[PDB]
């Protein structure tokens, strides 16, 4: 079911496994990290001047939202959206903190069917709240420009940050979409020359999955359309124009997820074409030999009445001959 | 039955059974509850200091509406929209009372289409007055955050209540929708693999029903819309920003009607491929039994003759070889 | 068949029989009503401080409707578009005067096909100058109204008497979405279960019949669209939410014709599946017979060899048993 | 081919047969009118202040075409958007003059297809330049129109010259729709009670045409839009007013090319039904006559043995009654 | 693989073969080019008083690209959209360099399928910085101009000669859509009346790569409507009408890619019909021979009893009788 309380920390989803506090804060020379599962532990990053990082994994323990929430100073409606997982992603703007919630996808190989986690990101001051349901995700390779000063992330402030973990988890989305094309292709080929029972069935589930991505990559779109007008933390044209490479990133799913839906929207007509091929086919040999075989032991019938003579090479010569009277006839639609 | 007078009070719906007039009056301390028979006695409240929540139930009774209507000072072209439980969800804006008109959809499981009655609320200074059809509505979470004081509905002023209400009216859909998803999930699966007679009757009523819901849940979105840019009884800062939990609750249902409508258009497009190949299953058997059988058939027809010796272990010896060619010739179309 | 001249007066109709002028006069208290053929007798009314509506039945006498222009105030333009019974519903807002083209359709019910009369309006000074193509309309209880001093007709001005005839119209409306409705409701029904010849025309005849009800009311919602942040008459907050209420009723209207459209969209597709699945009822009996009885009809057409004795109970015994194989195999299809 | 070249004066036309100048100057009591073949002839009316109408038809002279924009001022990018024919229906709007492209279309009844040219004109200080492929154009009222001097034609300037031409070309269209109407009024009846094998050629072609048709007037319509909202030239009081009864004309037809596009979309839909009801006509009867002469045929086959006795019209009279129980089980379906 | 790191420089296509750098200055009388395998060579160009022309051809080489970005300001951000490949028809706007991507089609005729390179382009002070991925292009007819002072390619400024490649590109988009024309405007004939099995198959592979264009050529023509209200380095009355018979010509692409994919769309209902039909056809033969040789099948195998007397005219002449019956009863359905 889903909820029925006026605003209050309840956790929806499913991952009540794990618990961990990964916080990377880090400035121009110097990074630290730690691996803690205590909250009094990481709660003074707050009034820090040096960038940071927070994240939370495993968002089943609610208390600990609350207590990061209350000292922050998020307003209740949020932070119950955070725990709230079949949430539209969206961007709520406020006086003094950024809110962004955002999805991340994990696909099967040959089985098909996908399940995802909402990564709820939050930006304040120089902090960046994230929250997590299951342990693992696709942040590794940020993690990794932190860790031994790689790029330019180490001398720019925390939005970019944001931004750095934003354009990572739309990167996933490009592997995504390019573990998707490469799942349609063949499977696809097999559409037309391989038509059985399974065939349509992997076919209606491709619909649904389409269907799932483009209903969580629409809004995207307008979720940095309006991060790319407003600006509110600023620093105008570094981390604007930066914006526009995630927002080309952006509209580039958009068209691509229609792209393929588009096609697998005329996919399923294929199916009867190259089905029906096969029935005309299955037609024709049922028709032909009713055709010649039919009036042939018809002829035998009458001649196996017992109760004029000739015939054996004078019937069955011209019974040879109306077989090829028939057959030369079906050489009119093959 | 439809409309013909310039505008006066007429009931057009068909619940003339119940008639409950339920007052629940409350401040931040006190709190205060009834239900009568009399409209008299409910008047008073109109200029109340504190909150309150006036919910009229059973409408049939046309004086009654009136009464209320001529002592709040409501217009007379509204009060009829409000007898008129065949509008499209609105929200009117006037100098003094706030107007919505919302719907409440009870569906029926299993035994398929559904029925829906009209709330509708009227905010003026710090009363909400609610009309229902029939006795029994989803409003209950709200009465039980009055009367034991749960969240934070005392603090809060009328407008409050309202949205109040609305949450809880919103959180129904989702109700609604969660039970359209486990009698789609688990039926249009079994569309593939059982296909038969009322199989194609329950698909049909599920396209007429989506449309009647997503015909009634799209100006229920724009009945928001409205109701975020305007807002005159404002106290900004701290209704907005609830609403905004409620705007993105209501584009998340509106998507998500959409994601349905999807799915079951291009469905019965499955079921020609549930049964395309199912024809051809029947139609290789039909065909092999008259390949195989009808030339056999037909050497013992011209041998049933009975106007050269030799043939038993013969004859049936290569009626037996000509019956494995057939055997290897149907194995170019599996 | 269609027009070339530069912008004359051409009736481009096909009601070529009566012609009757009927005008009635009002005020908050006296009333009068008269019916003539002489134009020169209702003309005077262009300057009478009363409110009036002068109804023109019979727009076929070309010559008449150039006299009312030339004296009214009508610009040949204006004038050429009410003759020509082939226009978009649209609202001109000229200088002096108010400008409107509708449709009003009666339907034949059972035998399907529509058909429509251009209903003209026109608002200036103090009157309301209405067009007809033939006698009988729907503003029947406009006339009760004014006759019988009924609801507010009689004590406002003359352009709520505009609107009541549209609110006449619009209402007119209603009643045929229900009959066309009732036309569908209980005619689907048989639609599925009764598959004959003329099942598959009604369905085009309803199609086409949306088509061409949807192309008339698409343009007659805009015609109030135009004429709600205008109105030069005005009388704004007296007109304006009367207005309103039949701006809702066109917009109701609007969806629900493409309510209607959207079933009977993919209502084509249900005739296939009420087809496909009846095919297979037939051809599971044409292949039974021919799986069980052609071999039986060919183990008996070899013992139909005249030219090994032993059975009538050895053979038929084995023939009951290779039945039985045959009926064994056909329970892994039911 | 389309070219290579920057902007240079390129014929990609298919009518290099004829060559006429027909030249049309009048003010209000006088007009003339002459054919020639001299653009020398003809130049000095730039600077005539009565209405000039100079039309040349057969544009695939590429220098004729050169001379009369040198000498008018027109800049280069439009004279090539002359000879290029095809250009998208567009309205230009430069500092000195207004050009304007528009596709006339000649209808070949019965057999189907059609083919067009491309009409240019270019209205200067007095003169309406206009440009033709071949000897055939639908302008022939406007001629008739100043030769008996008829309407108001002789009255106005100059761009009523230019829009008398174009509400002369949109009523061939009104008769362009008219003849495709008919094209389907009776043919599409026939399609039902007519499955033939060109039907569906036939069909496929207004698929073809219908969108030939769509992409010329949808720009036609937008060709009006922008000369509605601008009109640099002016006179206002009496060409917009004008205009607005070609525009409503051009949105008519517009409304009406999609009206029976959407006829046409669902139509080949009808096709398969009539062919699958068909199918199982063909079924009905290929099943009876192996449904009750299969197992007829088979107990003759088992009285074929000839290695009881009993009767003749006690066999025959079982024969006779299982017959006939198939007959009643043969009324499940019916 | 995609993308992982930040906003570096890495190349992402697949032609990793050549290195050519194509150089062409020029002014009113004054012309030079060369090829160059070093980069050093044409740096200097960037302060030219004359336009010029810089293609660096084989973009693979990230450290030439990389040479050149920080040579001319280029931000690094769009350097990598430059490398990446895998982008949208974008159009940049910064106070110093403007910046375009551009996708370029070949085509491969009669074996269908296609492939592209994209070309970028930066245009600063007097330079136009073009970056190809292989050796063979469409900027032919350019490289003529400027060479025998064709045109005014010579006589305008810089920002005419990126006009001049752009014009020369959607040209070419002219020739893929006439070739692509023609690969259905006659190939669209031979699937009616010509069904085969690799029929659909490349019927399917021209329905994505018609989305291939059109999901190229869509934000292709948005690259020009966003360089039509804007103009920076502007040179107005000059650029600004040349751009738009550019606009107007990738106006028309749209116009025509659309089409095709309007009537590719349902191109498919007809082959299910090409099909139906001939079901049908075979349905005929297949009863008649069973209709009229089954009921005399049957005569003649209770005639071949052998456990009355007559007829041999006596049962062949109702034999023949019943026989007839059946043709005149085959009347009904021709």
């Amino acid at each position: 079911k889903k909820g029925l309380p006026p605003g209050t920390l309840v956790y929806t989803g499913k991952y009540r496994e794990d618990f961990e506090i990964e916080v990377m804060n880090y400035s121009i020379e110097e990074f630290r990290e730690f691996k803690t599962t205590d909250v009094e532990s990481v709660l003074p990053f707050r009034d820090s001047s040096t960038p940071t990082w927070i994240n939370i994994t495993g968002i089943h323990r609610t208390d600990v939202v609350q207590r990061v929430g209350e000292f922050f100073g998020i307003h209740p409606l949020v932070l119950e959206d955070i725990l709230n997982v079949h949430q539209r992603p969206k961007v709520e703007f406020f006086e003094n903190y950024v809110f962004i919630v955002l999805k991340m996808f994990t696909y099967d190989k040959n089985l098909h069917e996908l399940e995802s986690e909402q990564v709820s990101l939050i930006l304040t001051k120089n902090c960046v709240l994230m929250f997590q349901e299951k342990i693992g995700d696709v942040f590794d390779p940020v993690r990794e420009r932190i860790r031994y000063n790689r790029g330019i992330i180490r001398k720019k402030r925390a939005d970019y940050l944001l931004y750095s973990l934003i354009d990572a988890l739309v990167d996933d989305y490009f592997v995504l979409l390019e573990k998707i094309d490469d799942e349609i292709d063949v499977l696809e080929e097999e559409v037309l020359e391989r038509p059985e029972k399974e065939t349509v069935q992997r076919t209606h589930q491709l619909k649904r999955n389409l269907v799932e991505l483009r209903k969580t990559i629409w809004p995207l779109r307008e979720v940095l359309s309006s991060l790319y007008r407003d600006v509110p933390p600023l620093i105008e044209k570094e981390t604007v124009p930066y914006f526009r490479d995630v927002y080309d990133h952006t509209i580039q799913i958009a068209d691509t997820v229609e792209t393929f839906r588009d096609i697998v929207s005329g996919l399923l007509d294929v199916y009867l074409s190259s089905v029906s091929n096969k029935t005309n086919e299955v037609m024709k040999v049922l028709t032909i030999i009713a055709t010649i075989f039919m009036p042939l032991t018809f002829i035998a019938g009458i001649y196996g009445m017992n109760f004029w003579k000739w015939g054996y090479p004078v019937v069955l010569a011209v019974m040879g001959v109306i077989a090829v009277i028939m057959v030369v006839y079906f050489k009119k639609k093959k």
